[PDB]
């Protein structure tokens, strides 16, 4: 028996969150996925920790999934954040809500996350192969046929799962864009998003520090959130959201406070004019950068003059870093691009130019920022592809 009725390829969030819908909705159900475990790049999400969703409203999500948001209205209307929330509440995960309306399992580990989906897999009697590589995949008739190299599986809905083109190592390599193409989709153009920034600068000073709620500046683009200081430039939400108007060669501007302006730190300094000048900032600032801002300057903030303060005020609201590049899309966490919404129902994710043919996840021409918003995209989507609709 290699029939089903729906097939399911890629084992990432969208493809469990598809196999656990389907099931529920009575559908004999096939997993396929490339790799010895599911979710191998989702176990890398929030450092390791698994960042499942984000508890925003509607119009954060909005916000969040800049790429093409405006597509998921009728998707996250039949299941959305909250139903995420619920889902694994429901099942006996203890989440939490860090800054930014960030989810994570209580645990802090991966496996509490992708070991509950598996384990509602199992209670659905959901069927999954694993380390098995789809390498071919047909239509004739209503009959779709599945292969690997050894094997080949039938079904008349198939989803398709497989992911991006970022961090390929991970198995986001791009199968998912072919079978698009096979059945005559366009897949849009395929670019780098949420990617970390190169920059020319003295990295080693301050690579491994966390700031939050920082402005970044260019142009038009300013950014206000968390950064981070990276051995090769800045990563984190601030530089990875800027990343997408930067290619190289630009001066960005930097505001480590962007809470008071230049005369509120004035005011700080003066009564402070008796600690020295890296202790005075040492308070408001993280130790490390307050070395950075203050190794030139005189020890003690009263050995300041005029012109000193004025000059390193204007640092700390605006030291400016030139970019010489970004991550390509192979190390940029997601893909910008996919497969064309303009062929897919915005209700049922079904191909409008194939009938049981069925895609979601990153495979679509949809992209988020990180923080939970795709692996949202990803979840949700993939609930309602799996789920039935008639009519
Ligand atoms: C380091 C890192 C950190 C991230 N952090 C965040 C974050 O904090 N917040 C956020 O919202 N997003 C984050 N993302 C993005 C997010 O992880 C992805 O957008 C999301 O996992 C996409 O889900 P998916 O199921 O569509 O594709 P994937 O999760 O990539 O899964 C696709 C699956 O398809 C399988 N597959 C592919 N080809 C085949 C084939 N031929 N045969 C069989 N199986 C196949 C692959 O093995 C893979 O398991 C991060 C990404 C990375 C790389």
């Amino acid at each position: 028996m290699n029939h089903f009725d729906t097939i399911i390829i890629g084992g990432g969030p969208a493809g469990m969150m598809a196999t656990i819908s389907s099931s529920f909705y009575g559908q004999k159900t096939l997993l396929l996925e490339k790799n010895k475990r599911l979710g191998k790049k989702l176990a890398g999400t929030g450092g390791g920790r698994c960042n499942v969703t984000n508890n925003g409203n509607l119009d954060d999500l909005m916000a969040g999934i800049p790429g093409n948001g405006r597509f998921l209205y009728s998707v996250f209307s039949q299941f959305d954040n909250h139903d995420i929330i619920n889902f694994f509440t429901e099942n006996g995960v203890k989440l939490k809500v860090e800054d930014h309306g960030r989810v994570f399992p209580v645990t802090d580990k991966s496996r509490t996350i992708i070991e509950a989906l598996e384990k509602k897999i199992a209670e659905l009697g959901g069927t999954v192969i694993t380390n098995t590589e789809i390498v071919s995949v047909k239509k004739t008739d209503e009959l779709f046929t599945v292969r690997s190299s050894d094997q080949a599986w039938t079904c008349q809905k198939l989803i398709v799962t497989t992911g991006g083109k970022s961090y390929p190592s991970t198995g986001s390599t791009g199968f998912g864009h072919d079978i698009a193409r096979h059945f005559k989709h366009t897949v849009t153009d395929l670019e780098a998003a949420e990617s970390p920034l190169l920059t020319d600068f003295p990295h080693k000073a301050l690579q491994g520090i966390s700031l939050d709620d920082v402005t970044l500046s260019y142009g038009k683009h300013i950014i206000t959130h968390d950064l981070l200081f990276t051995h090769f430039g800045l990563s984190g939400p601030a530089a990875l959201r800027l990343s997408s108007f930067v290619k190289g060669g630009e001066t960005i501007y930097l505001d480590v406070l962007p809470q008071m302006s230049q005369q509120d730190l004035a005011d700080f300094l003066e009564e402070h004019r008796e600690k020295s000048l890296k202790n005075c900032l040492k308070i408001l600032l993280p130790e490390r950068i307050a070395d950075f801002f203050t190794q030139p300057f005189p020890e003690k903030v009263k050995q300041l003059n005029l012109s000193e303060k004025e000059a390193l005020i204007k640092q700390i609201k605006e030291l400016p870093i030139s970019v010489t590049g970004k991550m390509s899309l192979a190390k940029s966490f997601v893909t910008k691009g996919g497969v064309s919404l303009k062929e897919i129902n915005p209700k049922t994710l079904e191909s409008k130019l194939v009938p049981g043919l069925h895609f979601a996840g990153e495979v679509l021409d949809i992209n988020a920022h990180t923080g939970g918003f795709n692996i949202t995209s990803a979840l949700c989507t993939g609930w309602v592809a799996g789920s039935l609709h008639y009519d």
